[PDB]
RNA sequence: GCGCACCGGGG
RNA sequence: UCCACUGUGCG
RNA sequence: UACGCACAG
RNA sequence: CUGUGCG
């Protein structure tokens, strides 16, 4: 059938009329092969004649270039508000009225009516917004039949049409439905995107009133930077500047911020930190370990001598219990009365346990606990019982105090009994005693007394003489102390629930009220420690610190303390998980033989520091141990900053924290000490494990007033020092500050240093007029630019960045809000009401707590510069009682983004939702702007704090418009930026190769910097950039669109430079107190800080500063993208320079400050030989970055030792574990709100934790702690919460519902195994779409048990027993969802409606509305571990119909019932048997329980659809013998395996094609109105069709579960560290009778493997004489056809056709194709050069060298260029590549110009000559050789006519000047220059497939262990050089294509083929390879020098190829 | 024994 | 009455 | 599509 | 109106 292709191309090429707007498309269609692209290219290109002749009939002009009605608009001047995307086929304006026309062609009048009211439909979508902006819309469609056109004869047309469906017909027969709806949908899928308006230019709809300040401004900006010098200036410059700098730098005029490492140095600096406050330098660690166990109350109750009944339960418990479940219900009749009965209750019960058998639990000394938590005294209940039984007695008048009491006591016990029996529990649940109503009962307890201790609290600190215990017991080995600090934490973490009862009663009076206070009431909470029990005693309720107390009955007062009780919570049930991480970090360094002696202490220390962090969780705590990884990262390093040890210390308060530093000193002395020179790296990791402990402490902040006056202050000091400080700007500027922001802008750019005689001046913001003016030159003349960044033209970004979405902007996050007074939005607070407010606030406070001169005058004060106090207080408060006074002093509100966007919405009447709709077409919408803004008011901030590990952070919150207007900056700079190779911020492609270019530099040990810089944000200013822009062309051969971008974008700059930034109220009010009490001598003075001193200053006049406008500080985050660009800019620039001054080269990584620099080899060398010229370039790179606002942080290191990017580490060739972040990550309170929440929250924490070298050994643990804390809130454990039982194959291979599947699989084996089978037959039926009808209804959506047993018996296998079937779990909530607790039409469709309804606006209301609904819901639940445990247990279970249930009541239900049996294991999962014979009758509580192998069949489907089928196979644990004692911390990088391909992928299209072509009527009433010409009109066809409509009609009859969103996702590849030994004791899956996937897999392994063994040709007999063959199956269709590669193309069209011959090239292009093409620099010749009177001296300069060359004959200039065409097919794996060659002969005109005589066209490449023109065209079609975009010269050449090299970058601008004419071939200009060979037949050789001496395509599948060891044993046992060989080609051929062997393991393969000859076969395989090849856990390699194998270990000794390695066999 | 901008919190 | 702009990943 | 959490700037 | 639970 090629042959009838062939014909077809001949036909179409020499008849279709050769038109110029026809040639692209025909590209298109002489380049494709498959039958239906090409039917589908022909049918377009029909369409395209159709289309053209008819508009050139109405006289529309056609529409070639596609581009939407808006930019069609924009393009002719008109200014038109955001349109939806519609491409019409012609258009025609005239003056006012538009004319759209669209033409198509349909011979089918069913499919005829629909498409033209589809038109209609769409036309009248633009028609309202068009009229909307005076626009008259006339729409006109040309609807046609037949393909007839004056374009193409009619015969030739019907020919092609017949000849295409033909082919379509007999080439392949897989989806005959090309009926005229499939195929003319089809047609029309190019709506290619070529940019849209990025809504900047819409700033032209507002009126210019700019004036003489931005004017002003702009000059200043050009005022001395000259941006137009050339290479040869600039490099003279910095020759000037270097030499000026290296001479001061060596006479000791300029300091050198760089110290060389000394270790002894660095060690002597970190001990003497803290010299004048710690009296030693070397102390002792017993003493250390003696003064630790006695520091704090906590530390000596931890370690502390302390020490059957207490198991047993006794009656005052239950009695406990049941009166607090009573009290729950809240009868609330009195509260005081009702507490007395269950006091006397309370007490009755436990004089009867008393009685019986002496207890004495419940007392402590003379008070017992009451029902509330309350602790209370015997004796008041007595007298209040005693008085008020009198009263009743005397007022109910002869009856006695114990009838009565014992009538109460009935009465109310009778009354809670009916009103709890009721809902689901009665009496007897709680196994009370009704014996305890004693006849005596008040006779009984009015006699009764106890004697003991008096339980106390201490307010004060005392001595540690009164500690009632030895301090010293419990050993630090062992893990009694971690358990009694959860026991302790868990009781302060309870103490914050206990709800706020009445006020209890005052202990003391007065000052005695602190000092010791005996406890008559009281709360208390209970925790047994070692067969004790005590009571943790406070008097305050809520989340507020406060001082608690522990006692015990035997003694009282243990030990008082103050803490904040949600600080306690990482020590919860977390005992084995910190012991085991201070065992794996301990054993880390086990094998050091220097510290061999020293372990004990190390272990001590290590535990010592964790105990101490978790105890006592300072903020100032936390610094210390994040500075000392610093320390350690500048400790091995060469090089560092020289303020490095002034960063490392913090400011320290209590001894604690000294304790903690002095352990850290002994700990990093013991570690780095001199003498111990053996495991460097593990030590490293060890100190920098240590540095990352910091994060156990907290994220949140311990004060808020406190932070949000650090961070203001951080926020001020800068722009003080600096100067320019506007205090109060207005809406409307006033000339004072306009002068000032104009003076500032200048000072701003007068920095000086290095020729001035001051010099320069470090740290201080600002730019240098120079270097600016160097760095925008060597922009401009392209000096910067790599050979790889001008293939393509620069592309505009004003017009090809999209605008955002509406919903782009929508969240939850905080907005700000303004108040208008009357017209104006207020701005200023109010100096008299603040006044006011603070004395009010300050006699509040006084009088809550004064109950001298400062009590005379807070007295007086309380009665309402003195006097005009008095008087404005009075004045105010009875004019103005502080609730409105409070609110009426803000002036600006907080809201949601959502509720803005919404209300937003509700104001403008455009169509759809964009950020230009709602700035500039709007009702509330500016009308003019000028340079401070737009005349609605200045851009606005406010100033908020951050919570973060480490030191404070300011942060801005904008309102609505200046989050819209810094949106559209940052897209711009985003696409300005796209354009630029070097920057990771939005492009993870270049973080991937930046990190494997850090690798690469540390395995050669070349040098390498890490830099970050200090305060990125509040350094860089937004008038930097506006001048960085206002002198960089970006077109330098466009310049009139550059014009219009610079003018908006400089607009936007300065109004965002104009912005004002509102500080907080409660910093304001909190100065204003202070002022007050200062003033008035109450408060002390000497301090006066410089923030106290501006607000006194502005005070004392009468001014609150309420807003601060300055030229200085940028947002913190708010402008990224525009600091990720000046960034890259100007480290290229100080990388030119650098390579300019020396002869090295510098590659440079940024994102947005941080960096990543590698040195070349030349750089290294010098700093080898040359350390002062090393040290000089250093200090010359610094003075650099200085000069161009760009301050190198002291965290920056220089070193060959370790490389770090983005917080990852590599040493030596070693991978660093990050484990303590994650652990203590996973450990902390994350706020849930449902289990299953809480389950999935930290199953994708601990995936995130093994991904970061975290064991699995320590994530069980982590597992069973949750699981711990679940079971604490008593909640049933499903099988669907978690696993701890995993491997790592779990967490690589697998997602959550794998980890399901193992845990069901390891609860019922033998069971499983079945369903698996079933599971994988009806998986491979399914797969080639078999049944497709019994699956649908009659099972899945029926019946589960039965549908279950008929579909495992329809397939052949056994069905399960009848005692399978009984297996089920509890399912609560299985009517509707839990109910939390409150502090205060199918879902496919929706979820499609939903995605494309988001554009339009009324959709997008609606998705607002719906959202702020659902978050204001979420945002009042109790959430957090206490909101978890009071939301279970309260009525959460919703009934059948509605009730409310307590889980109880569900479990006593289920416990009536004798035929349930309850099943557990051994972590706490329960499940139950229920038999079949039991399901009836009893129907209220079997609803709850769902069979178990019904979930398991459904969750190993949808895995089996996600992952693959691996996961049906048989698990086994294999047993493999151990070579290799791996070191603990040996670790290996891993990818997971995947299985799905890149055509295996469903979109959205698919599915909303599905959803046409199987329900039509919910998709026109749902999806057709929602329906544009976006990307979702594209059309594509994958095999998978059949099985994806089976699974939407599934999603769409039911939704009980999700099944087609299991194949729009795919799993992961990414980077996993894991453990040698952990990952070689993993599970395997194998594979199991004929299969088309195992057939192809065999096929491809046979062909493979043979493939090395022998070459043979890829003729049609021998692919087909292996004996794994598909022949012609019984349902090949395109399963089995996909997973062939190469052949894919080949077996279908020649194997399966009856067709005997060899495979060509041609059957290698498999999917649809495309070309594109690059376009080389120029090059000059050096032969031609000098033969034509260019003989002589080099040239000084490049002008030199262009006028040497222009004063020449006018044709002695020749150029060479090239043009590079691929093509790439839709399947790649192989391009197709050409090329042609242009000669230019020509004259060198003045200067930068190329006059061009003679064009010379050739080409080059395997592709015939008949399309070459028609590429040439596509060529032509660009601005390149129009003049409109620059020309390229490479420069290599020209350096060898020049005296001085290191001058020019790698290309030239050289603008041309030619014909179009001459540029002009048709089909016989061009001359072939290659070979010109006939087709060769391609050859299997080793690999892939070999053309004539040319490797064009590779397959290689996946190789286990079983086809290799096969494949040896067949090889090896004829000859064993051909083994050795092929095992050598392939290692070799698989590390090419950089693929690692992680699935084989060779040594035990050989070892099992060839018991006797496997070393000597390793040996010569490696010395073949002689490279580091990674296998399945393990590394090996060969050394030349030792004639042996080496095998990678951290424990190592030897060093090969930059990894340390030890000898593999002894 | 909290916070530890002197200023807050601790029946 | 309180917490911003981004990037990666998962549900 | 949203929402929620972890890590990083 | 909502917890009494130490694997």
């Amino acid at each position: 059938m090629e042959d009838d292709m062939a014909c077809v191309k001949d036909l179409v090429s020499k008849y279709l009329a050769d038109n110029e707007r026809l040639s692209r498309q025909k590209l298109a269609f002489l380049v494709q092969t498959e039958p239906r692209m090409l039917l589908m290219e022909g049918l377009k290109l029909l369409s395209l004649c159709i289309e053209i002749d008819s508009c050139n009939a109405n006289g529309c002009e056609h529409n070639s270039e596609d581009k939407s009605v808006e930019r069609i608009l924009h393009d002719h001047g008109i200014l038109t508000p955001s349109l939806c995307f519609v491409v019409p086929d012609g258009y025609k304006l005239t003056g006012n009225v538009l004319i759209l026309l669209e033409c198509f062609v349909r011979s089918s009048p069913a499919n005829f009516e629909q498409k033209y009211i589809e038109d209609f439909k769409k036309l009248e979508q633009l028609k309202e917004d068009l009229k909307s902006v005076d626009i008259n819309l006339i729409p006109l469609i040309d609807g046609r039949t037949s393909f007839y056109n004056e374009q193409i004869p009619d015969w030739v047309n019907d020919k092609l049409r017949d000849t295409l469906f033909s082919l379509l017909r007999y080439a392949q027969e897989s989806n005959s439905l090309f009926e005229e709806s499939e195929y003319s949908r089809l047609c029309e899928s190019l709506s290619m995107t070529s940019g849209r308006l990025s809504g900047v230019e819409s700033l032209n709809v507002l009126l210019d009133n700019r004036s003489s300040h931005y004017e002003e401004i702009i000059a200043s900006c050009h005022q001395g930077i000259n941006n137009k010098l050339t290479a040869h200036e600039v490099k003279l410059q910095i020759e000037e500047e270097y030499q000026v700098f290296r001479n001061r730098l060596r006479k000791g005029e300029i300091t050198g911020q760089f110290l060389k490492v000394d270790k002894s140095r660095l060690l002597n600096d970190f001990n003497n930190l803290y010299v004048d406050e710690v009296t030693a330098t070397k102390d002792n660690i017993e003493h250390l370990i003696y003064q630790f166990k006695r520091a704090s109350p906590i530390l000596r109750f931890l370690y502390a001598n302390i020490g059957h009944h207490t198991i047993k339960e006794c009656q005052m418990q239950y009695w406990r219990s049941f009166l607090n479940k009573v009290k729950s219900l809240r009868i609330l009749n009195t509260r005081r009365k009702l507490l007395l009965i269950f006091d006397a209750l309370i007490l009755l019960a436990s004089i009867h346990d008393q009685t019986r058998h002496k207890c004495s639990k419940g007392w402590l000394g003379s008070c017992f606990i009451s029902v509330n938590d309350r602790l209370v005294s015997l004796e008041s209940t007595k007298r209040d019982l005693e008085k008020w039984v009198g009263r009743r007695q005397q007022s109910e008048r002869p009856p006695d105090k114990n009838q009565i009491l014992i009538s109460m006591f009935q009465k109310t016990i009778l009354k809670a009994t009916a009103a709890l029996k009721d809902v689901g529990i009665s009496v007897e649940h709680y196994k009370i005693n009704m014996e305890v109503i004693c006849p005596d009962s008040y006779d009984l307890i009015l006699n009764f007394d106890v004697s003991g201790v008096v339980p106390t609290i201490s307010y004060q600190r005392t001595e540690d003489e009164k500690f009632p215990f030895i301090m010293g017991g419990v050993e630090l080995l062992e893990s009694t102390d971690l358990e009694r600090l959860s026991s302790l934490s868990l009781a302060l973490v309870n103490s914050m629930k206990t709800s706020s009862t009445v006020k209890l009663r005052q202990n003391e009076f007065g000052p005695a009220r602190y000092q010791v206070v005996r406890c008559k009431e009281a709360y208390c909470q209970e925790f047994l420690l070692s067969g004790a029990e005590f009571q943790l005693i406070y008097q305050k309720t809520g989340e507020c610190s406060k001082c608690y107390a522990i006692n015990d009955n035997r003694v009282g007062e243990i030990c008082s303390f103050y803490a904040d009780p949600k600080r306690y919570f990482p020590a919860i049930f977390s005992a084995e998980v910190l012991q085991t991480t201070v065992s794996t970090m301990i054993s880390w360094v086990k094998d050091c033989s220097e510290l061999e002696e020293q372990l004990c202490n190390i272990n001590s220390l290590t535990k010592m520091i964790l105990v101490l962090i978790l105890a006592h969780p300072s903020k100032r705590s936390q610094k210390l141990l994040q500075n000392l990884r610093y320390f350690i990262m500048a400790y091995v390093s060469d090089y560092h900053h020289k303020d490095l040890i002034d960063k490392l210390r913090e400011e320290l308060i209590t001894d604690v924290e000294f304790l903690l530093y002095r352990l850290v000193r002994a700990l990093v002395n013991l570690i780095l000490s001199e003498d111990v020179k053996s495991m460097m790296t593990n030590r490293f990791k060890f100190i920098l494990n240590i540095s990352y402990m910091c994060h156990f402490i907290t994220k949140e902040t311990p004060d808020r007033l406190t932070d949000q006056i650090k961070c203001f202050e951080k926020f001020l000091e800068p722009k003080l020092e600096f100067g320019h400080v506007s205090i109060n700007p207005a809406d409307v500027a006033t000339e004072e500050e306009l002068d000032d922001m104009v003076y500032n802008a200048k000072k701003f750019l007068s920095k000086e240093g290095c020729t001035s005689i001051k010099g320069p001046d470090y740290k201080k913001p600002g730019v240098s007029k120079r270097f600016l003016s160097l760095l925008t030159s060597s922009f401009n003349n392209g000096s910067l630019f790599k050979e790889s960044e001008v293939k393509r033209e620069i592309k505009d970004p004003l017009v090809t960045s999209g605008c955002a979405t509406a919903l782009d902007l929508a969240s939850n996050k905080s907005v700000v809000v303004n108040k208008y007074t009357d017209g104006s939005r207020v701005l200023n607070y109010d100096f008299n009401k603040l006044t006011a407010l603070a004395v009010s606030q300050l006699t509040e406070v006084f009088s809550r707590k004064g109950k001298d001169y400062d009590y005379k005058v807070q007295q007086a004060m309380s009665n309402l510069y003195f006097d005009q106090l008095k008087e404005t207080v009075e004045r105010i408060i009875d004019q103005y009682d502080m609730g409105r006074l409070s609110d009426d002093v803000r002036i600006s509100e907080r809201e949601s983004n959502s509720e803005a966007l919404s209300k937003a919405l509700s104001l403008t009447n455009c169509t759809t939702a964009m950020l230009k709709n709602l700035c500039f077409y709007s009702q509330e919408s500016p009308q003019s702007y000028s340079s401070t803004g737009p005349d609605t008011g200045r851009l606005k901030f406010s100033l908020s704090y951050k919570e973060q590990v480490g030191g404070n952070r300011e942060l801005y919150i904008g309102d609505l418009r200046t989050k819209m207007f810094t949106r559209l900056i940052e897209d711009y700079f985003e696409a300005l930026s796209l354009q630029l190779s070097g920057s990771c911020l939005n492009n993870e492609r270049e973080f991937e190769n930046a990190i494997l270019s850090m690798k690469l530099n540390v395995s050669l040990a070349h040098v390498s910097y890490s830099m970050d810089h200090s305060k990125w944000g509040p350094m860089m200013c937004p008038f930097l950039f506006l001048a960085t822009l206002q002198n960089l062309i970006f077109l330098s051969k466009d310049l009139q669109a550059d014009i219009k971008g610079r003018d908006y974008l400089s607009t936007l700059l300065t109004w965002h430079m104009h912005k004002m930034v509102e500080i907080p109220f409660n910093v304001v009010s909190a100065m204003m107190k202070s002022f007050i009490k200062a003033q008035l001598g109450l408060k002390k003075k000497t301090t006066q800080s410089i923030t106290e001193d501006f607000f006194y200053s502005n005070f004392q006049i009468g001014v609150v500063p309420s807003h601060v406008s300055s030229i200085l500080d940028m947002g913190q985050g708010i402008l990224h993208n525009t600091s990720d660009f000046y960034a890259l800019i100007s480290e290229r620039f100080i990388n030119y320079a650098i390579s300019c001054i020396c002869g090295g080269t510098i590659d440079a990584y940024t994102s947005s400050d941080d960096q990543i620099s590698l040195f070349d080899q030349v750089l290294t060398e010098l700093m080898q030989r040359d350390p002062e010229e090393f040290k000089t370039l250093i200090e010359f790179h610094y003075y650099m970055s200085d000069q161009l606002n760009k301050f190198v942080s002291p965290k920056s290191v220089i070193g060959r030792f370790v490389a770090e990017f983005k917080s990852r580490f590599y040493v030596w060739g070693d991978e660093v574990p990050l484990l303590t972040k994650f652990v203590a990550a996973a450990l902390h309170n994350i706020k849930c709100k449902e289990p299953h929440q809480l389950a999935e929250t930290i199953d994708t924490i601990i995936d995130q934790s093994v991904a970061n070298g975290v064991p699995v050994h320590l994530c069980n643990l982590i597992q069973k702690r949750t699981l711990s804390l679940l079971q604490y809130a008593r909640y049933p454990i499903d099988p669907f919460l978690l696993n701890c039982e995993t491997d790592v194959r779990d967490w690589v291979d697998g997602n959550r519902s794998y980890r399901i599947m193992r845990q069901i699989e390891r609860l019922i084996p033998d069971a499983c195994g079945r369903i698996r089978s079933m599971l994988r037959k009806l998986y491979n039926k399914l797969k080639t779409g078999q049944l497709h009808e019994e699956f649908t209804t009659n099972y899945l959506s029926s019946e589960h048990l039965s549908s279950l047993s008929n579909l495992c018996e329809l397939l052949g296998v056994e069905p399960p027993s009848e005692s399978d079937l009984e297996f089920s779990w509890l399912n609560l909530a299985a009517h509707h969802p839990l109910r939390m607790v409150l502090r205060q039409v199918p879902t496919i469709v929706k979820t499609i409606q939903n995605k494309l309804s988001s554009t339009f606006t009324r959709g997008a209301q609606k998705l607002l509305s719906e959202a702020i609904n659902k978050s204001a819901f979420q945002s009042s639940i109790a959430s957090g571990f206490v909101g978890l445990c009071r939301t279970l247990g309260s009525k959460c279970v919703r009934g059948p119909n509605k009730e409310s249930l307590y889980i109880k009541s569900i479990q006593s239900l289920i416990s009536d019932i004798q035929g349930i049996e309850p099943l557990i294991d051994s972590h706490g999962v329960q499940y139950w048997r229920v038999p079949l014979n039991i399901r009836d009758g009893n129907e209220g509580v079997i609803s709850y329980f769902r069979p178990l192998l019904w979930d398991y069949m459904c969750i190993s489907l949808s895995t089996a659809i996600e992952l693959g089928a691996w996961v049906l196979g048989e698990p086994k644990k294999v047993r493999v013998l151990e070579f290799f004692k791996h070191n603990p911390c040996d670790y290996f990088p891993l990818k997971p395996a995947a299985s799905k391909l890149l055509e295996d992928r469903v979109g959205l299209n698919h599915i909303i094609h599905s959803l046409r072509r199987l329900y039509p009527s919910v998709f026109e009433k749902h999806i057709l109105p929602f329906m544009s010409d976006l990307a979702s009109t594209k059309m594509k066809w994958s095999p998978r069709i059949k099985f994806l409509d089976l699974c939407v009609a599934l999603d769409v009859n039911c939704e009980a579960l999700s099944l087609v969103s299991h194949i729009v996702k795919w799993k992961r590849e990414e980077h996993y560290i894991v453990l040698s030994s952990e990952l070689r004791l993993s599970h395997t899956r194998t594979h199991e009778v004929v299969s088309t996937s195992d057939a192809v897999d065999n096929f491809m392994r046979q062909i493979y493997f043979e493939s090395y063994v022998r070459s043979f040709v890829a003729t049609t007999r021998t692919l087909g004489s292996f004996t794994w063959f598909p022949h012609k199956t019984s349902v090949p269709e395109g399963e089995g056809l996909q997973r062939l590669g190469p052949f894919s193309s080949f077996v279908e069209k020649a194997i399966h056709k009856g067709i005997e011959r060899p495979m060509f090239k041609h059957d290698l292009m498999m999917g649809y194709a495309w070309i594109d093409f690059d376009i080389e620099p120029a090059r000059f010749n050096h032969n031609q050069l000098i033969a034509s009177g260019l003989v002589g001296p080099r040239f000084d300069s490049l002008e030199d060298f262009f006028d040497a060359v222009e004063s020449l004959p006018p044709g002695s200039a020749k150029l060479s260029q090239t043009v590079r065409f691929r093509i790439k097919s839709q399947d790649a794996s192989f391009k197709e590549s050409f090329a042609i060659h242009l000669d230019y002969t020509g004259s060198i005109n003045q200067q930068t110009k190329y006059l061009v005589h003679e064009v010379s066209a050739m080409y080059s490449g395997a592709v015939s000559p008949c399309v070459l023109s028609d590429c040439w065209r596509l060529v032509l079609s660009g601005p390149t050789f129009k003049g409109k975009s620059a020309w390229y010269v490479d420069t290599e050449i020209v350096n060898e006519f020049l005296t001085d090299t290191n001058q020019l970058g790698h290309v030239t601008p050289v603008e041309i000047v030619v014909d179009m004419e001459k540029l002009q071939f048709t089909e016989y200009d061009f001359v072939l220059v290659g070979p010109c060979v006939e087709p060769v037949p391609l050859v299997v050789h080793r690999g892939g497939l070999w053309e004539c001496d040319k490797k064009l395509a590779s397959f290689t599948p996946v190789v286990q262990d079983q086809d290799l060891e096969m494949f040896v044993k067949e090889v090896g046992d004829s000859s064993l050089d051909l083994l050795i060989g092929a095992l050598s080609a392939m290692i070799l051929d698989r590390l090419k294509l950089r693929m690692q062997w992680s699935e084989v393991d060779i040594v035990s393969m050989l070892k099992a083929a060839m018991p006797s000859n496997s070393v000597k076969v390793l040996n010569a395989v490696l010395e073949a390879v002689d490279d580091w090849v990674d296998f399945k856990g393990y590394a090996l390699c060969y050394s030349k020098s030792r004639k042996k194998v080496m095998v990678h270990s951290s424990g190592g000794k030897l060093r090969l190829k930059g990894r340390t390695c030890e000898e593999l066999v002894k």
